[PDB]
């Protein structure tokens, strides 16, 4: 049954890959291999309507899929359609991860990732005031220079700056020797403060939350997983009709890296 | 499957620009992008001022989402394991 | 701590907007405006220290940062 659900989603997933890998980015919608494309296209259009957190994902994906392939049944702008195609692909796959949440091999990995990400979002409101503050400070000190013109560029730039590279230490130095950049005295101070407060400490703290919660999930990991499979089978058992029970059921089985000893009470 | 998804999204948004031509280049590129450097923030900016890059509105969003989901969180989780 | 922040922020705010009531250099005023903004917001984080959602996050950050400063003298 499970795979069958995947498959209904699968004959959606392989299409996207085929269309965007085969042709092409740019063309309003283009020349042989015409059948590969026709088949996959109609298959997608039909693959869209079948069903119609996870449910707003189920909403967005289908509607964007529809915009993605309407222009066979109307005339529409071409670039727009191609544009919202991108979103369609991306959300498509990331959504598909949650279907891969189920099973054994992955089955622990993803719950870990969703929980850590929610842990991430409290932090994101509070450095969406902090990183914003930095964004604006760098906005004021060097927006003679490009890129820092306008608020939005500045804040996004600093956001990118969080990651790692500074980075763009080819953006103080050369101004400074040019003597282009105003406010050397203060500005150098600004960058040393900056590295004291985001590249090193903030990142490490976020890492800290990461380690704390992941450690906590793995501390009693096994239950989370097996509770996943039992939950799934109980909520599969209830829907399927009684007459389709025993069979299938052997009520016996011929017999012809598992679970850790170390956890204990 | 996840990094592949990102690979293809960046494939579609900036493959006027080189390197993003063809799927394989794009996915490998994003793979390299995971590590750390973005990196290649000399690959949005200059297009954008050129006004070469189509879809500014969405694309910036794409990169901020991207940094929310691989440079920081994914790496930290792998570190966690 | 918070009170030297309460000092600096107000005085820099004042320099920030005096030139309506005097003539003063223009660049200088604009300059110390930067400091005013930055300290302004980071100060504001400590007000956000209170409540529930944030309320744990920031104490964590202040304590980790003090832990950082012993290290900063020895790698300074």
């Amino acid at each position: 049954a499970h795979m069958m659900n995947l498959g209904s989603y699968c004959l959606g997933l392989i299409p996207m890959t085929i269309l965007v890998v085969n042709i092409k980015p740019g063309m309003a919608f283009n020349t042989t291999n015409s059948y590969l494309i026709k088949t996959c296209m109609i298959l997608v259009f039909l693959s869209s309507i079948f069903g119609y957190i996870s449910n707003v994902l189920e909403w967005i994906i289908y509607t964007t899929g529809i915009i993605f392939v309407l222009p066979l049944f109307v005339e529409i702008p071409a670039h727009l359609q191609w544009q919202c195609g991108a979103i369609a692909v991306y959300f498509y796959w990331m959504n598909f991860l949650l279907y891969l949440q189920r099973f054994e091999n992955c089955g622990i990995f993803i719950v870990m990732l969703e929980v850590i990400l929610k842990t991430l979002l409290r932090s994101t409101v509070v450095f969406i005031f902090l990183l914003l503050a930095f964004g604006l400070s760098f906005y004021i000190l060097l927006n003679l220079q490009d890129p820092f013109s306008s608020p939005l560029l500045s804040i996004i730039q600093t956001f990118s700056m969080m990651l790692g590279d500074i980075n763009y230490r080819e953006s103080f130095l050369e101004p400074y020797l040019r003597n282009e950049l105003a406010h050397p005295v203060l500005s150098f101070a600004q960058l040393v403060s900056f590295t004291i407060f985001v590249p090193i400490v903030l990142m490490n703290l976020l890492i800290g939350l990461a380690v704390g919660d992941i450690a906590d999930v793995q501390k009693h990991a096994s239950l989370k997983r097996i509770a996943m499979q039992v939950e799934l089978h109980t909520s599969l058992e209830k829907k399927l009709p009684l007459w389709f029970l025993r069979k299938v059921d052997q009520k016996s089985t011929i017999v012809y890296q598992e679970i850790p000893n170390a956890d204990k009470s």
